[PDB]
């Protein structure tokens, strides 16, 4: 059973300025017919394989599926005309990697803790609907004016970066990824968790690119012996903790998406926790 996705009327939609653009068409910010609200419209170039036709439909049936605070909003879909369009809620300040690499140090850290328990509330609404993201990212995160910052990419063809089977005919990276979907293939809620700890660290970093320079073979061999990333400059202790927690090489004792949202809410309410910073050992 799944839900229908409302089709939008063309007379209602206007695209107003390019804020994007991809291998499959552009993304616009625009206004809506409602009285006249802001929205962010996603085209499929006229000139696109079959393939990417299905693939276009299909994240449009995928986002209509759901219906929570931290997951990107759909309004609908103009299916049965030229051009094609996907039609979302306006997040005002874009995608949260390159928003924080803008805002560097600007936040405090019960804010940056409250945009992460967004995160994770979005991410075990996805979990227990039975959906794994395979590629959360703070670059699949996008943030609106009262920094609520959603998930908000479901495309459907993904490749991991570095697949061997893969030939010259999205990649998701590496270093975001939990080993056993490395090693074999086995995506689940569990290596969404793993890659949840890397946006947390994002967060607390502003944007770093986690591991810096370290190639994908270092990353993993590293992982592989036991190193982690190391405590941001002014993450709290309990932060820290969560994300190694995360990062745990043994699925089963990683926290559920469910247990991040409770320990997040425990300390945005206890807010001086969030000034007891890591010590040495
Ligand atoms: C997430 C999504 C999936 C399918 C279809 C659609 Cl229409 C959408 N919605 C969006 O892409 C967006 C919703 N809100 C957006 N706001 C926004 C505003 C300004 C800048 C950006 C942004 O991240 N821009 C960078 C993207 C890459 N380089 C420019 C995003 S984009």
């Amino acid at each position: 059973v799944l839900k229908f996705t409302t089709e939008i009327h063309p007379s209602c939609v206007t695209r107003q300025k390019v804020i994007g653009a991809g291998e499959f068409g552009e993304v616009y910010k625009g206004m809506l017919k409602t009285k006249e609200v802001p929205v962010a419209i996603k085209t499929l170039k006229a000139g696109y394989t079959e393939k990417q036709r299905v693939d276009f439909l299909g994240e449009a049936g995928i986002m209509g599926q759901f219906s929570h605070h931290n997951i990107i909003r759909l309004e609908g879909v103009i299916s049965k005309y030229k051009p094609m369009m996907i039609i979302t809620e306006y997040m005002e300040n874009g995608a949260l990697d390159k928003f924080l690499r803008e805002k560097d140090g600007e936040f405090s850290v019960l804010q940056l803790v409250g945009m992460l328990r967004g995160i994770a509330a979005g991410m075990k609404y996805l979990a227990n609907m039975n959906y794994v993201h395979r590629d959360l990212a703070a670059r699949n995160i996008l943030v609106n004016s009262n920094l609520v910052c959603k998930v908000s990419d479901f495309g459907l063809s993904r490749v991991l970066e570095d697949d061997p089977e893969a030939t010259y005919t999205g990649k998701i990276p590496i270093r975001w990824t939990a080993p056993e979907a490395i090693s074999y293939r086995k995506f689940t809620s569990a290596s969404d968790v793993w890659s949840f700890g890397i946006v947390m660290w994002e967060v607390m970093t502003y944007g770093e690119r986690p591991y810096w320079e370290l190639s994908n073979h270092e990353v993993m061999k590293a992982i592989n012996d036991g190193f982690r990333l190391p405590t941001p400059m002014d993450c709290p202790s309990a932060i820290y903790q969560l994300m190694m927690q995360c990062w745990q090489q043994e699925r089963a004792r990683r926290p559920k998406f469910a247990d991040i949202v409770s320990i997040l809410d425990k300390l945005i309410r206890a807010p001086d926790s969030l000034k007891t910073l890591a010590d040495f050992d």
